[PDB]
């Protein structure tokens, strides 16, 4: 066993494993079998196991396996062993995380001892066959029981059964599992995650009668309208053949028998030799079967059999069946006839505190938040999930894509292995052994052939196979360009809406020019798009624009579902979130862990607002005073949808209504409002509408709105002149400053910087900091991309604002003069900024003091247009004070920027200062609001048409600290007032990706504000 | 085309080297206001002028063609010199063709004859502007002619029309797109329509 060295022989994939097949629980009993009922013949072996730590697999003692080591602890199981602190996980994107050297693995190889002691019953022993299953192990193991050596496994994330009849004996047992951490499997498994170890998903036995149902596969077809099915079901039995077995199917709606078949058997002739013995096919006719898709789930529960000819049931298994067709016809996806729009995510299995340890209460959480955020797909990115995911996607709604666990993206070139014939026995064993497991799903629409392994041809050669065996569902890959022979959907990651990126021989096209090049007929779905890493999804509108108006786009799958952060401890023993490098390993991809729309405990980021609206399954026009609504459910009447509608003046209502939605699929309604009033007043008036659904459903609350639309209507702009004041603000000259003195406000400039620099109420100082010009943000993840400090990156944004001097420009005063006017008095202030001679902008200002006590400040900007387009043009200053809420009339209330502002809503918004703090675990410029047309905070009232951010850090704070806990809150309140914001980005966060018409590039810019004391 | 210019507000100011003059006018039809403009013009002692326009377009009125100044000057000159794009006629859905340099060109040039008469002989891109004595500068487009926009939208046949006495002068901070994918249905494409509600543009008009 270790002259042998399996695990660095990529022709040794398993010894003594038995065959893949669906899920089994040997029911003794049809009733118990029919209504899912815990089966006494399956045994859970979680809980306490013990467990020892070796460097290497020749450090272990040979004791280990007859009794258990005394140095060895008590371990839950199932677990990964890095977060128990016995080695560290080490987070790496591309290059593996070992030597690349295939298939040779180090000698210091990380070794976990299991072990077991367990009591089997008597009646288990006397008949029959007993199999232990492990539903994953990483990432290769040796299992002996008592004593005896019995199999070897690879791949982690199917399950692996193994034959104990032969082993057990009444009493106590012992069971000890040697699992390796890496292996020549270590190959193919190089996915962007973290790199854990461990017996990490269930352990249990299973007890089977001799004579048993080995497998089965269950296969629905239809006629043209979908008003007659048949029921196909093939079973296959293990034992001796007897003249007296016989298997019924049957099948259940609810508590009614629908259908039912007996055979004997005997399947008929396959060839020149005969037929299969052992085998037989039942067909079973339904009439008006109830259609399972995301929009209604209607489930069946189809029962299998097997008994002797006198009535005596020997074993029964059971499934959900679901009755859908999916197709490819004319380049459309369709399901049930009707083309699919996917709104889809890819999804890891993750959990901040046992990494890669997936439990039921957690996919619960997850599939509620990801339809109450308007998604109705899900990618196993990638790899096959824990058998009990594909269970709730049944019953609750959703598509999935299934994936073999096969990636090797740190080889060069990418198919160095796939085109290699000596690993296509690897590669299949990772193909067929998921598909045998999952075909019977309802829930799996598309099988893919695994991620980024380049194109060779063994993906050929498994695309056929697949298509051989389950001609029933479309096979998708994306390797070697996204369209390749091994593909029924063209599926490219991160191509662009409108943008060519021609790369050598992998080029990726526009989706909407892909469509269309000579020869071209498959659909199109992005099998990654929009990469939410940080404070992204600018230009997300972009997409569903394309995706609503061209028939061959059928919509995508977002990077991605959750931050992949960990939680460590600090010295008082509080907890924070980390990412890869802060366990000392090494080398390391940093923040590229974190690209979720939620964080890692399930609490959403501000994207998660624009995916929502973007998702929606209602869309809206305006015409005069009709509302025209269009579903876009393709099965589903609106029977659980009202529609709301309020008209309101600059933030105060003024009329609302509901109107019962009845919209028949793909179909329309006309909603006429009442006579809306006509106020006198100045200002916009507004009108918005939401869909909210009145009862409760299996995955949301009575009341969940569902889509929602925002239009201006009528406007009475102000033609009022303001109040003529008695009063006339005094101006003081010295040699330092100018001081404006009313009342008891006063306000002094600087004559020296040219800028305000402190104000007073009374006798109260109001400002730390001085009002300044601000052309500068902290640096987005998006803004960064893979520049380091090590290899810089000379094209992302971050690196040519630095090289440009944009952090480092010194303003220089070119003028600075006072005048009293009639009622007012007046600074004119002129600043270059400048970096080694260069001038990058101008900035001219007038302050306008009036009798009101009002300032209005007017600002002209120049930028130079050899300069890279700055980041932002406003001002900054730090308040002396700090206000518990923040009042604003603008778009909200989450954070919102100028390509990620489509969910926001114009309206009255009061939230507490902590709530304008988006905290991302990497700190950036963040909590920015737009289209804001008046901001209340204290004291202070800002007005004017401008975007904000107001926080307790600072911009130079937000760029300096790597970890979100290291923050810590400034005296007083910074305040960013921007006249002009650039995009976030986000189609890819490794290459610039804001488009031309986010970026400030007028190279003249005007705004006006006006600082009052309200 | 019918709107009343209503003024709210014309004071003047003499500050230390300058005189700032403040004005701002409502334009109406039937009790809507339709634009308000506010504008300073500041004197210096180099005799320069320069002009501040602030523009609000109510966002229920179908978007205006252009936001500019217009007048008539009382002398007619032989050449047009500016310093943008050209040398032919340009406008910003169709400014490709043209390129930044230095134009001269007699008057007549700036006029293109079509048959049936309508707005033409824009020139976008333009920094600075000389006739006869005058100079602007700024950031605008414009178009000079013998025309009135009012003569060129009552006259059918371009033989009709005549020269009014001296020359009509437009400078626009902003000029609404043409179209012409066809000429049936509306075709300016929405990034050409000056939609923005809030405008700002500035001019210095001195005599050199
Ligand atoms: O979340 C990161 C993404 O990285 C890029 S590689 C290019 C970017 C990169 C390369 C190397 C290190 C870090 C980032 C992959 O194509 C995506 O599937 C996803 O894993
Ligand atoms: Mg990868």
């Amino acid at each position: 066993v270790l002259q042998r060295r399996d695990w660095e022989n990529p022709g040794v994939t398993q010894l003594n494993r038995l065959a893949a097949h669906p899920p089994f629980a040997s029911w003794r009993n049809s009733e118990e079998a029919r209504t899912d009922r815990p089966s006494q013949q399956l045994r859970s072996l979680n809980g306490e196991w013990r467990f020892a730590w070796f460097p290497a697999p020749e450090a272990v003692p040979e004791s280990w396996l007859e009794c258990d080591l005394p140095e060895a602890d008590t371990v839950v199981v199932p677990s990964n062993w890095q977060m128990h602190g016995y080695d560290a996980p080490i987070y790496t994107n591309v290059t593996y995380p070992i030597t690349v050297n295939p298939p040779f693995v180090p000698t210091e190889n990380p070794t976990g001892c299991y072990s077991l002691t367990f009591n089997v019953d008597e009646s288990w022993l006397q008949e029959g066959q007993t199999r232990i299953i492990f539903d994953g192990v990483n990432s290769a193991f040796h299992l002996w029981c008592n004593g005896r050596w019995v199999g070897y496994g690879q791949d982690s994330r199917l399950p692996s059964e193994f034959d104990l009849s032969a082993f057990l004996r009444a009493g106590e047992n012992r069971l000890a599992v040697m699992v390796l951490r890496w292996s020549d499997g270590s190959y193919l498994e190089d996915q962007d995650m973290w790199r854990m170890s461990g017996i990490f998903r269930d352990v249990s036995l299973l007890h089977k009668p001799t004579t048993q149902i080995s497998d089965f596969h269950v296969a629905t077809r239809f006629n043209d309208d979908f008003s007659r099915a048949v029921l196909e079901a093939e079973v296959q039995m293990c034992g001796e053949l007897r003249d007296y077995l016989r298997v019924t199917v049957s099948l259940w709606q609810g508590e009614t028998q629908v259908a039912s078949g007996t055979a004997p058997f005997g399947g008929e002739i396959i060839d020149e030799r005969g037929g299969y013995a052992d085998r037989v096919t039942l067909r079973l006719n339904v009439e008006n079967p109830k259609l399972w898709s995301a929009e209604i789930p209607n489930l069946y529960r189809a029962v299998v059999e097997l008994h002797t000819a006198d009535g005596t049931l020997i074993e029964a298994e059971a499934c959900d069946v679901g009755f859908r067709e999916v197709r490819i016809e004319n380049g459309l996806l369709l399901l049930n006839g009707k083309p699919l729009l996917i709104r889809g995510v890819n999804r890891h299995e993750h959990h901040p505190l046992h990494g890669q340890v997936m439990d039921e209460q957690t996919m619960v959480q997850d599939i509620l938040l990801m339809k109450q955020n308007n998604f109705n797909a899900v990618r196993c990115s990638h790899y096959p999930n824990h058998p009990l995911w594909y269970t709730l996607c049944d019953r609750y709604g959703l598509y999935v894509v299934d994936e073999a666990n096969i990636e090797t993206h740190g080889m060069v070139p990418m198919n160095r292995l796939t085109d290699d014939p000596r690993w296509l026995p690897a590669m299949s064993e990772r193909v067929t052994r998921m598909v045998q497991r999952d075909r019977n799903h309802p829930s799996v629409i598309i099988w893919s052939l695994g991620n980024e392994s380049g194109h060779g041809a063994n993906h050929d050669a498994l695309y056929r196979w697949i298509k051989s065996v389950d001609p029933s569902r479309p096979v998708q890959y994306e390797g070697g360009g996204a369209d390749t022979t091994a593909t029924d959907i063209i599926c490219p990651m991160y191509a662009r809406v409108d943008e060519d990126q021609p790369f050598p021989a992998v080029p990726k096209w526009s989706i909407k020019k892909w469509l269309s090049l000579p020869g071209e007929t498959r659909p199109l779905i992005l099998c990654e798009y929009a990469h939410a890493m940080g404070n992204s999804l600018g230009g997300f509108a972009k997409y569903w624009q394309a995706f609503r108006q061209y028939p061959r786009l059928q919509g995508g799958f977002v990077w991605d579902w959750v931050d992949q952060s960990l939680i460590k401890y600090d010295e008082n023993g509080n907890p924070w979130s980390a990412y890869g490098g802060d366990f000392g390993d090494t080398p390391n991809d940093r923040q590229f862990c974190m690209n979720g729309l939620v964080f890692a405990d399930r609490t959403p980021h501000p994207a998660l607002t624009e995916a929502k609206h973007q998702q929606q399954f209602f869309q809206f026009r305006l015409s005069g005073q009709t509302i025209e609504v269009t579903s876009e459910y393709l099965f589903r009447h609106s029977d659980n949808e009202l529609l709301h509608w309020m008209v309101a003046l600059d933030g105060k209502p003024l009329a609302s209504g509901e109107v019962p939605l009845d919209v028949a699929p793909q179909g329309k309604q006309l909603i006429e409002l009442p006579e809306l009033p006509q106020p006198e007043s100045a200002g916009q008036l507004w009108l918005t509408v939401r869909v909210v659904q009145p009862n409760a459903t299996a995955w949301s609350e009575a009341g969940h709105i569902s889509a929602w639309q925002q239009w201006r209507l009528a406007e009475n702009l102000s033609v009022t002149l303001p109040a003529a004041s008695h009063a006339i603000p005094h101006l003081t000259t010295s040699e330092m400053d100018f001081c404006i003195e009313l009342g008891n406000k006063r306000w002094q400039f600087n004559r020296q910087s040219g800028f305000l620099s402190q104000m007073w109420i009374g006798d109260k100082k109001q400002l730390l900091t001085p009002l300044r010009d601000q052309f500068t943000r902290a640096p987005l993840d998006n803004d960064i991309g893979v520049s380091e400090a090590t290899r810089i990156d000379p094209n992302a944004w971050v690196e040519r604002w630095k090289a440009a001097g944009h952090y480092q420009a010194e303003a220089a005063l070119l003028q600075c003069t006072a005048d009293t006017l009639a009622d007012a008095v007046l600074i004119t202030t002129a600043h270059a900024w400048q970096h080694q001679g260069k001038t990058l902008f101008i900035s001219r200002k007038t302050y306008r003091i009036d009798g009101s006590g009002q300032m209005a400040i007017t600002v002209d900007v120049e930028v130079a247009s050899d300069t890279p387009h700055p980041a932002r043009i406003g001002l900054n200053c730090q308040l002396a004070q700090v206000a518990e809420r923040v009042n604003w009339l603008g778009l909200g209330p989450q954070e919102n920027y100028p390509d990620r502002l489509t969910a926001a809503c114009f309206d009255r918004w009061d939230l507490p200062l902590s709530d304008m703090y988006t905290p991302y675990v990497f700190p950036s410029e963040n909590g920015l609001r737009c289209g804001t047309r008046e901001l209340n905070y204290g004291p202070h009232q800002w007005r004017g048409d401008f975007q904000f951010n107001i926080s307790r850090y600072s911009q130079q704070q937000l760029m300096e600290t790597s970890h979100r806990h290291l923050l810590h809150a400034e005296e007083g309140t910074w305040l960013n007032i921007d006249g002009f914001h650039m995009g976030i980005g986000g189609d890819d966060s490794w290459s610039p990706s804001v488009s031309a018409e986010f970026q400030l590039s007028a190279g003249r810019y005007h705004y006006q504000l006006v600082w009052c004391q309200k």
